[PDB]
């Protein structure tokens, strides 16, 4: 059944260092969120929102592809949360090609890195929504940050952050390919 929520819900829960701002009962963003502890893995899982951003010119802009992907582990890397659909759609958006490694002695790490290789060899960059460290109440703000999906996992990425309900990932070649009104933050 649906989770315990109010109308004009107002709470912040912290889950292994991620600050999570709770949306009210009727929000489609709270309805489409599936995130909990899962006994079957003895860890926390997320639903997450992915946006693939296509290669535009400086006059001709092109339109985004969106996908929400589910039951992604706090231990997972982005390429293991994205879904084969989002991986295959990135391969068709930028015309990336597939490769192989670690065949000398792996059967699970070889294919974890198979996906990540396509993104680092194309030079694709990944970004997420950030909100302030002291935030206790729900807000909307266009603020992105660039992150190292080839070195960092999703749990340590979100451990330093604030997010509303369930987190969002933007995929693009540059800031100049990212959607309008959104901006990426740099160091001081």
């Amino acid at each position: 059944g649906p989770h315990m929520r109010d109308s004009t819900e107002c709470q912040r829960i912290i889950r292994r260092g991620v600050n999570c701002l709770m949306l009210p009962k009727g929000m489609q963003r709270s309805s489409q969120n599936r995130s909990k502890w899962d006994k079957t893995m003895d860890l926390f899982v997320w639903s997450v929102e992915w946006i693939l951003c296509p290669m535009q010119e400086k006059g001709e802009k092109k339109e985004l592809f969106k996908h929400v992907s589910h039951r992604i582990k706090e231990t997972d890397f982005l390429v293991q949360g994205m879904g084969k659909n989002v991986f295959q759609k990135c391969c068709e958006f930028y015309r990336l090609a597939g490769t192989s490694s670690c065949i000398e002695g792996e059967d699970g790490s070889e294919t974890k890195e198979e996906r990540t290789q396509i993104l680092q060899k194309s030079g694709l960059k990944f970004y997420t929504k950030t909100f302030p460290y002291n935030t206790t109440h729900i807000m909307d703000s266009k603020k992105l940050v660039e992150l190292a999906i080839h070195e960092k996992c999703i749990g340590e990425l979100l451990k330093n952050t604030t997010v509303i309900e369930f987190p969002t990932i933007f995929v693009a070649m540059t800031e100049a390919d990212l959607p309008e009104g959104y901006e990426v933050l740099h160091q001081e």
